[PDB]
């Protein structure tokens, strides 16, 4: 059987998003008291928010759209807001500038991930950020990121957006991926292709708790690298880089941005904390290989930098396959590689010359979108939360982003590793961690997550007592589905402007539209 209407043509190309599904979401609003299951905790006090790609307008303005990559689509959050053990919940578009033009013009006018030269004439001088990979609250502004533009700050309650760049960071870049120091309080990161396409200039940055950049350092990477992620220590930022490179006259000839090089090895830049020369920096190598995102980092007894991180064993993105035709051969044979979750140590002291030493294996599953417990960011931290395929009930051929069905509380202290599954027929999403009270030890609270009910057509929160971390104690069940995203981030209510006042939805007006006399009931009858 086939539905005679399902037959009918649609405009729509195939718009993915990094778990591989292929609907467009794209609604805006509100329900107020979501539904739940379960008891929800008292004391979550605060804001999921959730940031997912979800194409507006079908993609069609370049080849029909059938080069969209995953990361491509409009930026839309989804809050989650908790209160007193109700939910309330609020999806809106971040109204970047790219998609003003194209819900004005009704129109896809943005070719490839981030290659101008594949844009309509008209757009190719615009921000073409999409804004869809992470979000932060700090200094009172909550922010939209997308790692080839600055952030667009939106407002955390209505999600109305009301500006661009709100740190006026002088690159024309800020990394989806800066990290808040837990001891000064600074948004640590930097922005890469900081002077323009394909630039190998990087501005490092630490904006303070009232929004001034207190530190900054302008330096290069060795080759015009992918540089997604970093890690944050108490005396470096560190600078990780993908085995990619970008090549102006491949983009302008209409291809990718980035191509994967075999022979690139996984880079390392250090940036000493308050550097004030470039002569200060060093760049590491080891072999190549695609560590995705950190966990975190941290210094230990000797000085050694010490992060952990997951590690692909070879390109994570096969939608920008490498250049030559020997390499992409070897992608095509190769197929889905080895992933691990392991543990890196760069000793200063050593010549940075000198290749690595090989990582630590920590998880030997395919892990991913990796967070901690941000109390600890900075400094030396133990717990990690991570998005796992589940040892034996997980399909090991897929890609890294799209068989994550587990989470996983890895504590390095104590060496002991906690699992979660999210069921049958379920995708789970990356981990977010909420400490049970401000003072409760490293990793005690809760953990929340996204999970997609695929049999349903539905999305829901879970919600994860560390104290058994095999067990939910509550659900948040939306009406329906939402895209897979990428990141997302607990946002405490401590920290968000008017958070005691304003909820995601705002109330109707108390006094009542009809008069008395209206009323059908009668006291006296
Ligand atoms: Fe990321």
């Amino acid at each position: 059987y086939v539905h005679p209407t399902d037959i009918l043509p649609s405009g729509w190309p195939t718009a993915t998003d990094l778990s591989g599904g292929a609907q467009p979401r794209r609604f805006e609003g509100t329900i107020f008291d979501v539904m739940t299951r379960g008891t929800i905790p008292k004391e979550l006090h605060g804001t999921f928010y959730r940031i997912m790609p979800d194409y507006a307008q079908p993609p069609t303005y370049y080849k029909g759209g059938e080069l969209n990559a995953p990361i491509d689509g409009d930026g839309t959050v989804a809050a989650f807001r908790f209160k007193d053990g109700k939910v309330d919940y609020r999806q809106r578009f971040v109204e970047t500038d790219r998609f003003k033009v194209e819900r004005r013009a009704r129109k896809s006018m943005y070719g490839l991930y981030r290659n101008p030269y594949t844009h309509h004439p008209c757009v190719r001088q615009t921000v073409e950020s999409t804004a869809n990979t992470n979000v932060v609250m700090h200094a009172g502004r909550f922010l939209a990121m997308k790692e080839n533009g600055n952030a667009y700050e939106m407002d955390p309650h209505t999600l109305k957006t009301l500006g661009y760049n709100p740190f006026n960071l002088p690159s024309k870049t800020m990394t989806a991926h800066p990290k808040q120091c837990s001891v000064t309080g600074n948004l640590v990161g930097f922005g890469y292709e900081a002077k323009g396409l394909a630039t190998k200039d990087v501005y490092y940055f630490e904006v303070d708790p009232s929004g001034k950049v207190v530190r900054d350092l302008w330096l290069e990477a060795p080759w015009c690298a992918f540089i997604h992620d970093c890690a944050l220590t108490p005396n470096y930022l560190v600078l990780m880089l993908w085995p990619f490179e970008a090549n102006l006259e491949r983009m302008k000839a209409g291809g990718h941005h980035w191509a994967y090089d075999y022979t690139k090895p996984i880079t390392w830049i250090t940036i000493p904390r308050g550097a004030k020369s470039k002569d200060e920096v060093k760049y590491w190598h080891w072999k190549n290989g695609m560590p995705i995102h950190t966990a975190s980092g941290f210094e230990d007894e000797q000085g050694r930098i010490i992060i952990d991180s997951s590690l692909v064993h070879g390109n994570a993105f096969p939608f920008f396959p490498p250049d030559s035709d020997e390499q992409k051969k070897k992608q095509e044979a190769d197929g889905t590689p080895k992933a691990q979750f392991v543990r890196w140590t760069i000793d200063p002291r050593k010549d940075n010359n000198e290749q690595l030493p090989d990582p630590e294996v920590i998880l030997d599953t395919p892990s991913e979108f990796p967070q901690i417990d941000n109390r600890f960011m900075g400094v030396e931290y133990s717990s990690a939360f991570i998005n796992v395929f589940v040892p034996d009930r997980s399909d090991g051929n897929k890609n890294v982003f799209q068989g994550l069905n587990g989470l996983a509380h890895y504590k390095r202290k104590e060496g002991t590793t906690e699992w979660y599954y999210a069921g049958d027929n379920c995708l789970i999403q990356e981990p977010v961690f909420s400490p049970r009270s401000k003072d409760a030890p490293e990793g005690d609270g809760f953990v929340l997550a996204i999970v997609d009910r695929l049999d349903l057509n539905r999305s829901e929160v879970v919600v994860i007592d560390t104290r058994d971390f095999t067990k939910a104690v509550a659900a948040v069940q939306l009406p329906f589905a939402i895209r897979s995203g990428i990141h997302g981030q607990w946002i405490p209510g401590e920290v968000t402007p008017d958070f005691e006042t304003k909820g995601l939805v705002d109330l109707p007006k108390e006094e009542h539209w009809a008069p008395l006399s209206q009323s059908p009931y009668d006291p006296d009858a």
